[PDB]
């Protein structure tokens, strides 16, 4: 058997090393974030860009006899964004609130979209600065729900209670 | 692990099929004598030329997503020549013999060298037509020894008795 197909790895995570097995290997075309460890004949590191790369191994044996393999690594994003926790909130009706920042992070290098719902009346969400602000118009309790989506469509849902008094 | 190095196979023999495993594979650069069996995702056949070939698999999955592996096949000769059997011989001293042809065959496409020794006196070997002829000058028994060598240095030894009466 010869192994064909993608070698699939997760962007922004430290990969399981890929062992090269049958000698001197010469590896090229590696994505940023990865390189080749002679001493373990392993490709290791953490890839930073989503996409496919075609990697070339030229191997030389003890008599300097040349050989060539190439294969594809596929760097994917299948992990959801993270969101800094937001505690339960309380403020007085008719008073402008201190803005609440939704801080998000993602294993991809990239921007995250937040969809916010269940907001107390009078309050609003600004997608440019990703903050909740405004002036509550009703007393009562709300559950504020945030769906954060990375560029590859992975979603996280975060909730917190808003209490207006 | 990714498999690196030569895939080594024997010239003029029917290979163990190489299974391609992880889909539509597109195979190219195969040596003469081999091709790709879709239904088994196997490379099969019998190679005829000694040497290295670099073979390319482009695989397409169910969503038509492209992938690439390449590897080297190394077609070697490690098998000795064969020689048509020659029976024990008898002829009269002072009489020219009917020439004896040494017929050889080899799994490589190529020429074989025969080294002949232990010949009864008066007899000789012609390397161009590969035949023993001449006129025996002594009565007695000889053991005639033939070393046949292929182009890769694989050797077979064949013997037969010559009786001069
Ligand atoms: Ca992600
Ligand atoms: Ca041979």
């Amino acid at each position: 058997t010869v192994t064909v197909g993608n070698q699939t790895i997760e962007v922004g995570k430290t990969m399981n090393p890929i062992v090269l097995t049958t000698v001197t290997n010469t590896v090229t075309g590696l994505p940023s974030g990865l390189s080749y460890d002679s001493a373990t004949n392993s490709i290791i590191g953490t890839p930073t860009k989503i996409g496919q790369s075609t990697v070339t191994v030229v191997s030389t044996d003890q008599a300097n006899n040349k050989s060539t393999t190439t294969f594809t690594i596929n760097v994917v994003d299948t992990t959801a964004p993270t969101v800094t926790p937001i505690g339960d909130q309380s403020s007085e009706v008719y008073s402008p609130i201190s803005p609440i920042k939704i801080a998000t992070q993602d294993n991809s290098g990239n921007a995250v979209t937040n969809t916010v719902t269940g907001l107390p009346s009078g309050l609003t969400f600004d997608s440019t600065n990703n903050t909740i602000s405004g002036t509550p118009t009703n007393i009562g309790t709300s559950t504020i729900s945030i769906v954060s989506t990375d560029a590859s469509g992975n979603k996280t849902t975060t909730t917190f209670k808003y209490e207006v008094t």
